[PDB]
């Protein structure tokens, strides 16, 4: 699939790892 980050530029083929990539560039403030 057509997947992409809207913090970062990288992208990933997969979808089970952006969950992992996209968690950590939230933060709880
Ligand atoms: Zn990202």
């Amino acid at each position: 699939k057509k997947f992409a980050c809207p913090e970062c530029p990288k992208r990933f083929m997969r979808s089970d790892h952006l969950s992992k990539h996209i968690k950590t560039h939230q933060n709880k403030k």
